[PDB]
């Protein structure tokens, strides 16, 4: 059971739940219905457990990528907003919340990687990657460096690789093509090669992770870094006079960073579908709804569309939205588990000298068609595990 | 060495073989060629073992589903009956004996699930599933159950789940689509939802297996049950006044049971292809042939139109055919094995409460895909080893 | 790290590397560029190990089939010959060197099976396969046989299986179809029936391999054998008066044996790509280039038209070329590994009577799919999980060692 009447909501700890409950109070003054906002620990792991048994929250707030696997299990119900409501949110944020063609959640907040620069050492950030080598030699002569960001992660290095033409899976007609992997193409090729060049030319260090790079920017040792909204707090406390802006273009093409849309999904087994429907649409996805959640903990950029235009006064946020629009939306499929492991090695192999661009990229393509496609076969290890649970609980109890 | 100049036929022991031999005796008089009718134990296991080597019978009689794997291993030869003789049989039976878009056997007899009811407790059977909630409460007043059938098996529950639009695999233009599974669509969902509700409204028991149901019906405790023609014999002994009829409809759609067509196939190694074709086309699949087999032991509903309109005079046989023309033919492909296991769990989990209708059905489609490609793994490791196991050890943290 | 300003060519020791070196030092006097021709052991397995790390030769010479796996790993750079140069070579040789719809190597030599016969025992060799029954019992009267070739290996028996319609995969519009197999079709069926009928009519023996076949023709016991140009050296030794010709036809259709094209690709990591394209186009792939390679160790049938029409004076070489033009180019895809193993059992099980024609070829079409995919799986993880654990062991020494 999931209690017919009260709307129980599950949101992550680090989000503005008090600002959400503040909205949940204005709901119960209107149609009377009591709202309980719980923030359970490891809820992205508890939800797939209790929801399967027909329990859990009415509404779940989490990053869209994880909703795919939920929608695969039939844990989420198809939402029903009209063409009128669908337009007061950003067109692209609707592609983030679709599975098999059905819409399975409402978009809330967008999050993308942005260029972060020290105004003191560089009052005018570079619009092209091409000029970064030349810029470094200008700064090295003064002891500083041009750019420092996490090279160990594909999430950070992908924007450059993807820039010219690289992509995870082809998204066309509101659906994902798992037999169309663009990690090997001419765009990803020249992309990685350029990164590899900036490494052997001695402009970036192959061993740089997240800690080394953030510390360097928060020390004033580097003029630029690539990072998202989460880092902004630390950069305040170090008191570095910094600005956030659009990502540098490569070959005359904008960098395409991955998009992280926070979304609200309705439980399939919830009996209060028309109440959640009323909750999220009429109230939360208006200025007054979001403004309440924002004041508790900032959401960054938002899907509505009236309200972000108001927030867009802060350049930092307007820079997140602008990067989010030019980027590709992080695919919500189980084959995305693969792509990550394929590219993480490909970027690390190529950057160290172990393999070449051509080689390490073409190797990754085979490794994707290995991982998540065989890991798919290891799903039957749980199907055939039920034989274990059956052979004990049908025989006896 | 099948001795070029004779026909040796394999048919199961329970089946009316003495009748087949009579038609083999008739065949002999006319052509001068001796026909043998043999019934070895587990012939459906022995056949592919000897047919492979180029040994065994010229004609093997068995349920069409098993012919899927035979056709695969090329043990069966393509039949070439002209269009004239095709219209002699029912259209939907020709879809049962078709592999890779090719005809690989002759249809003989149709077996399908039906609604069997106690004429005394219920002189008029419901024509809708939706009515069974009401009908139970009326009979629970006289100390009787309305409906009791095997709920442990998908074979029995499927007629209700498929009724709204669910399907095993998609069949169009003589071909099955192994990527088009209709287990989790809109139809199957509301189907299982109804079957689940009848349980949580206490109209049925989640624990009811085959035995319980047949015992509950045979002693006169329950009014109705779902079962095939194999069960009639026992009900006679129990002297309960029963009748067989078409399954109840759900949302104005007929129930879709599985159809097991008994068929005769010609061996690919057989040197007497033309004599077999002469025997099955001109002597067995006629009024005079099938009547003789049926006179030994009943075939039930037959694929031949002229003789079916004669057996249908018994209400029970006409009901099985009625239910058949409304059912989906059981797929003879190997992916069918996966379908069973996935659905068997799905129904059991939904019927116990473990998982919801929406989740259990979606998860069965991930099971049907995973278990099906994992069967290739077992079969590759098996047939690679016979050319000269788990391989498990998959290994992260990366969150901080 | 491949050494800029100079060339380094790899070719197998068995081939005319000294002939190639002559063309090497020809290119020197004319452009002032040092061309080193090395011939190292198991180079066909060493190349993907050094080219992966961005090292090795500039040009590699090997049979095209192995390039598919090289092109997969991206080790070979796309070649750009214009349509003017392309027409110098036979059209079919361009299909042997194509991956993902891209040309990745320059075709040098062509290799195929041919019908070899004894002109003493049999002056006029049979045109069709169907007349080999009638011919066998004639020679059996003298105390000889008509034909004996290696039945153990599909590479040998395939010309007959494929003759009526069978194919490995469907090559159309510059790419192969891994889901279109022609192993159990009505052509392959009748093909293999005929081979088996010859076995159970006692015209051939099911236990015959390469050694049996070669030694039996080399001692004049059999009138015919099917073998390629590599065998010729041994038949020149045996002093047997022998002829090479086009393969017999089956049901009016010519036998389609497999084609092996020796070809030269350019390394992806090579900095001298326009020099490699200079040496291979203007110097080597001309008759004066191939005249020198051929003089060292004969290449057999050459891809270049002009020089081919000169070598065809040898009736043996002329026949080898004809059988290639009738043949299908051996698919360079990784699924090919399976095809062999599937068809290897099919032919052996069909010859031994352990299975019928129909039954044996139908297992091959299932085995080929079952192996290739589920073997291609395993190989991915072996070469991933063994390099995943190798990763943390470095980290253990970056702080300890
Ligand atoms: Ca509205
Ligand atoms: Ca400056
Ligand atoms: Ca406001
Ligand atoms: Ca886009
Ligand atoms: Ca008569
Ligand atoms: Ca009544
Ligand atoms: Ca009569
Ligand atoms: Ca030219
Ligand atoms: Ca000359
Ligand atoms: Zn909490
Ligand atoms: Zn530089
Ligand atoms: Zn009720
Ligand atoms: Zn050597
Ligand atoms: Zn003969």
């Amino acid at each position: 059971k999931i209690e017919e009447g009260k709307l129980v909501i599950w949101i992550n700890g680090d989000k503005g739940y008090n600002g959400l409950a503040e909205v949940g109070k204005k709901f119960e003054k209107d149609t009377g219905i009591k709202v309980t906002v719980e923030h359970p620990d490891k809820l992205e792991e508890k939800f797939p457990q209790v929801a399967a048994t027909g329990d859990g929250p009415d509404i779940i707030f989490w990053a869209h990528d994880r909703f795919g696997g939920y929608a695969q299990s039939g844990l989420l119900a198809e939402i029903t907003p009209d063409k009128a409501f669908q337009d007061k949110l950003y067109p692209f944020t609707w592609d983030a919340v679709r599975y098999n063609g059905k819409l399975i959640a409402y978009p809330i907040a967008v999050e993308a990687l942005s260029l972060i620069y020290n105004k003191d050492l560089l009052p005018n950030p570079p619009k092209t990657w091409e000029e970064i080598p030349a810029l470094d030699k200008e700064l090295k002569a003064k002891g500083k460096s041009a750019l420092m960001f996490n090279l160990q992660e594909p999430y950070f290095t992908w924007p450059l690789i993807a820039a010219d033409g690289g992509y995870a899976f082809k998204y066309e007609n509101g659906k994902y093509d798992i037999k169309d992997v663009g990690v090997d193409n001419a765009g990803a090729k020249a992309g990685l090669t350029f990164l590899v060049d900036l490494i052997k030319n001695k402009h970036m260090n192959a061993d740089t992770d997240y800690s080394i790079a953030e510390a360097a920017f928060n020390k004033g040792e580097t003029a630029m870094t690539i990072n998202g909204p989460w880092a902004w707090s630390n950069i305040d406390t170090s008191k570095v006079n910094y600005g956030v802006t659009v990502l540098p273009t490569f070959k005359g093409q904008p960098s395409k960073p991955f998009v992280g849309v926070l979304s609200a999904g309705i439980n399939a087994a919830s009996p209060n579908k028309e109440l959640a429907k009323e909750f999220l649409e009429n109230y939360l996805l208006t200025d007054e709804g979001l403004e309440a959640v924002n004041k508790d903990k900032p959401l960054g950029a938002v899907a509505l569309k009236s309200y972000e235009e108001e927030l867009a006064k802060d350049p930092r946020i307007a820079a997140t939205m602008e990067n989010a629009q030019k980027g590709e939306i992080m695919p919500n499929i189980p084959q995305m588990s693969a792509f990550w492991y394929a590219v993480r090695t490909a970027v690390i192999n190529a950057a160290s000298g172990r393999q070449t661009v051509d080689a390490a990229l073409a190797a990754a393509q085979t490794n994707a068609a290995a991982m998540a496609t065989l890991e798919k076969l290891m799903k039957a290890f749980e199907s055939l595990k039920s034989f274990q649970q059956q052979q004990q609980q049908q025989q006896q109890q």
